[PDB]
C-alpha cells in the first residue's frame, strides 16, 4: 500500500493506536503529522490516569506548578507577549471578502478581519511545515456539548501543547468515548501549534512556549477547519471555545436555521417552585460569569447554571427556543472573584482546577486584585511575572486576563439540566455591557424586531459597540447575522423569547456606581420573571417598557438613587440614535436589513415626542 513506509507514522504512537480511528480521523493525524513532524503521536483517551500523568509530566518540566494548598490545582504562568485571545491576528478566510465582513466605508472593519485563500496559502506555508519537530503532538477527540445529544458536534484537535491537552480535558468532553461516538461521521479539524520546534530558534520565556510574531487564528468554513498558530492561550489555543463553538458554529447555525452565541444560560426559580431559564449576551469583562453564578439576595429564589459563556439555541418541534452548554467547564477571568462578587466560583475552584497568570502565596494559594481576602501577616505574593510582590507595587499581581479553568460538574448550583441533551427551554433573552452614562438598569424590547436592533445597539464600554457581545466572534457577515436573528419571528409556532437590556454600569457624575449589583440583581430577575409571566409591571418609554414604580423589590437597598439609575433623558437619547446611525451606516451599510434601519427611525420619532 506504499512504497516505503508511506505516511505511515504507527513507529511514532505513545498512546493508543491509529488502526482504533475512524478512517478520516486517521487521515487527519497522518497528513499533519507528516507536515509538522512530531517526535511523537499521543492519542488522548481521557482517563484520569493519562490526566494525572500529564499533569506530572508538565510539573516535572517546570511547565505548571502544584498550589499545595488546594486539592489537584496548578498554575501555569506565561510569556507576557502571550497573555490574551488576539483579536487582530485572528481571521476567517472565504472565497469573497463581503461573506466574511460588511465592507466598511472608512475602509477598516470592527465586525472581522477576512483573509484571502492564497494570503492564508502563503501564510500556511510559512509558519507549520516541521513546526512540531522534537515535540509531542496530542490528539484529543472533543465534543462540544453533551456526548450524543443531537444538538452536540464533535471535533479533533492536533496540538503539540500538554497545557492545551489539560484545558480542554476540562472545558470539553475529550477522550475514547468520543472517538466511539463519533464513528464514521464528520467533525471539525482543529490544528494546533504553539511554533517552536526543537531544537529552540528563540529563547524560552517563563518555560511558556509561543511565537507571538508568527500568531495567526484562522478558520476556514468552507473547509471545516480551524487552523492556529503561535499563541497557548484560551481562546487561541482551546479550539473548541471560541473558533468552533463560535466562529464556525456562528456560520453552520445560520445555513441549518440555528444559533451559536456568546451567552451564558442560567435556570431561575421564584419562591413558588416555578423555573425558568434565560440567555444573556455581555461582552467579554462584562459579567456574564457573575451573573451565570449568582448567588441572588432575595430570600427563597434560585439561581442554577447552565453554562456561563456559549449558548447553542435551537428550536424544537414545539416552538420552544432550546439552549445546551457546549462548554463542559468554566474558563472565567480571575481577578475580581470573591465572596462578594462570585461566591459560588470561589467554591468551584479550590479544586481539580488549572489557573493561569495569577499570583501565589507563600502557603502555596491563589492571589488577585479584588480577591477581598486579607492574608495573615508573614504570608508573601509572588506576581504572575514570577517576582516577590506588595500591594504598593505599581503592577497587579495577577495578569488582568488571568483565568481559572474549572470542571462545571464542580460548582454548588450547576443546574440539574446542565447536561440534558435536549437543553433546556429559553423564556427570556437578555443583552448588556457597560454603559456609564444614560442608559436605565433594566428595559423591555416592545418586539422581536426592536429586540434585535437593541441586540444590535449593545456596547462593551461607553464608546465601544459590540453587538449581541459577538464582534470579536462572527463567523460570517453582520448583516446577514441580523437578518438571521430577525428571521426567526417568520418561524411558524416559535415561541419567542422576551428581550431585555439590563445596564449594571450606570454611574452618576462623581464615578459611583448607582447600583450596587452583583446577588443584588437577583432583583432585576425577579422582574424579568414576572413579566415573562405577563405581570403589569411594566411602564411604556421611548426606549421599551421600564419597571412601575415600586415595581422593583428595593427593600435592603433604600441609599440607591432611583431618579438618576431610572431616568430617561431626551437629550441623551438623541446622541445615543445619531451615534447608532453613524456607526451602522459606517460599519454594515449595503448588508443591513429593512429592519433594523426601521426599528432605527421609529426609535428616533419616539425619542423627537419627549
Ligand atoms: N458594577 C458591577 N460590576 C460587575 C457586575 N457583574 C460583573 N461585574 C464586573 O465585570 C467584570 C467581571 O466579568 P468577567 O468575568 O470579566 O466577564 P465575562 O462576561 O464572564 O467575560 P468572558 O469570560 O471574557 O466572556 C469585573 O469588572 C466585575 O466587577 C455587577 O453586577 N456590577
Ligand atoms: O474573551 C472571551 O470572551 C473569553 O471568554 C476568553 S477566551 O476564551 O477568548 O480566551
Ligand atoms: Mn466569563
Ligand atoms: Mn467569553
Ligand atoms: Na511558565
Amino acid at each position: 500500500p506504499q512504497l516505503h513506509n508511506g505516511l505511515d507514522f504507527s513507529a511514532k504512537v505513545i498512546q493508543g493506536s491509529l488502526d482504533s480511528l475512524p478512517q478520516e480521523v486517521r487521515k487527519f493525524v497522518e497528513g499533519n503529522a507528516q507536515l509538522c513532524q512530531p517526535e511523537y503521536i499521543h492519542i488522548c483517551d481521557g482517563s484520569e490516569e493519562e490526566y494525572g500523568r500529564l499533569l506530572a509530566h508538565m510539573q516535572e518540566e517546570g511547565v505548571i506548578r502544584k498550589l499545595k494548598k488546594y486539592d489537584n490545582c496548578w498554575l501555569a504562568l506565561t510569556d507576557p507577549r502571550d497573555v490574551a485571545r488576539i483579536e487582530s491576528k485572528t481571521v476567517i478566510i472565504t472565497q469573497e471578502q463581503r461573506d466574511t465582513v460588511p465592507i466598511p466605508k472608512s475602509g477598516q472593519s470592527q465586525l472581522g478581519r477576512w483573509m484571502s485563500e492564497e494570503d492564508f496559502e502563503k501564510a500556511f506555508n510559512a509558519r507549520f511545515p516541521g513546526c512540531m519537530k522534537g515535540r509531542t503532538m496530542y490528539v484529543i477527540p472533543f465534543s462540544m456539548g453533551p456526548l450524543g445529544s443531537p444538538l452536540a458536534k464533535i471535533g479533533i484537535e492536533l496540538t503539540d501543547s500538554p497545557y492545551v491537552v489539560a484545558s480542554m480535558r476540562i472545558m470539553t468532553r475529550m477522550g475514547t468515548s468520543v472517538l466511539e461516538a463519533l464513528g464514521d461521521g464528520e467533525f471539525i479539524k482543529c490544528l494546533h501549534s504553539v511554533g517552536c520546534p526543537l531544537p529552540l530558534k528563540k529563547p524560552l520565556v517563563n518555560n511558556w512556549a509561543c511565537n507571538p510574531e508568527l500568531t495567526l487564528i484562522a478558520h476556514l468554513p468552507d473547509r471545516r477547519e480551524i487552523i492556529s498558530f503561535g499563541s497557548g492561550y484560551g481562546g487561541n489555543s482551546l479550539l473548541g471555545k471560541k473558533c468552533f463553538a463560535l466562529r464556525i458554529a456562528s456560520r453552520l447555525a445560520k445555513e441549518e436555521g440555528w444559533l451559536a452565541e456568546h451567552m451564558l444560560i442560567l435556570g431561575i426559580t421564584n419562591p413558588e417552585g416555578k423555573k425558568k431559564y434565560l440567555a444573556a449576551a455581555f461582552p467579554s469583562a462584562c459579567g456574564k460569569t457573575n451573573l451565570a453564578m449568582m448567588n441572588p439576595t432575595l430570600p427563597g429564589w434560585k439561581v442554577e447554571c447552565v453554562g456561563d459563556d456559549i449558548a447553542w439555541m435551537k428550536f424544537d418541534a414545539q416552538g420552544n427556543l432550546r439552549a445546551i452548554n457546549p462548554e463542559n467547564g468554566f474558563f472565567g477571568v480571575a481577578p475580581g472573584t470573591s465572596v462578594k462578587t462570585n461566591p459560588n466560583a470561589i467554591k468551584t475552584i479550590q479544586k481539580n482546577t488549572i489557573f493561569t497568570n495569577v499570583a501565589e502565596t507563600s502557603d502555596g494559594g491563589v492571589y488577585w486584585e479584588g480577591i477581598d481576602e486579607p492574608l495573615a501577616p508573614g504570608v508573601t505574593i509572588t506576581s504572575w511575572k514570577n517576582k516577590e510582590w506588595r500591594p504598593q507595587d505599581e503592577e497587579p499581581c495577577a495578569h488582568p486576563n488571568s483565568r481559572f479553568c474549572t470542571p462545571a460538574s464542580q460548582c454548588p448550583i450547576i443546574d440539574p439540566a446542565w447536561e440534558s441533551p435536549e437543553g433546556v427551554p429559553i423564556e427570556g433573552i437578555i443583552f448588556g455591557g457597560r454603559r456609564p452614562a444614560g442608559v436605565p438598569l433594566v428595559y423591555e424590547a416592545l418586539s422581536w424586531q426592536h429586540g434585535v436592533f437593541v441586540g444590535a445597539a449593545m456596547r462593551s464600554e461607553g464608546i465601544m459597540h459590540d453587538p449581541f457581545a459577538m464582534r470579536p466572534f462572527f463567523g460570517y457577515n453582520f448583516g446577514k447575522y441580523l437578518a438571521h436573528w430577525l428571521s426567526m419571528a417568520h418561524r411558524p409556532a416559535a415561541k419567542l423569547p422576551k428581550i431585555f437590556h439590563v445596564n449594571w454600569f450606570r454611574k452618576d457624575k462623581n464615578g459611583k456606581f448607582l447600583w450596587p449589583g452583583f446577588g443584588e440583581n437577583s432583583r432585576v430577575l425577579e422582574w424579568m420573571f414576572g413579566r415573562i409571566e405577563g405581570e403589569d409591571s411594566a411602564k411604556l418609554t421611548p426606549i421599551g417598557y421600564v419597571p412601575k414604580e415600586d415595581a422593583l423589590n428595593l427593600k435592603g437597598l433604600g441609599d440607591v438613587n432611583v431618579e438618576e439609575l431610572f431616568g430617561i433623558s431626551k437629550e441623551f437619547w438623541e446622541k445615543e440614535v445619531e451615534e447608532i446611525d453613524k456607526y451602522l451606516e459606517d460599519q454594515v451599510n449595503a448588508d443591513l436589513p429593512y429592519e433594523i434601519e426601521r426599528e432605527l427611525r421609529a426609535l428616533k420619532q419616539r425619542i423627537s415626542q419627549m
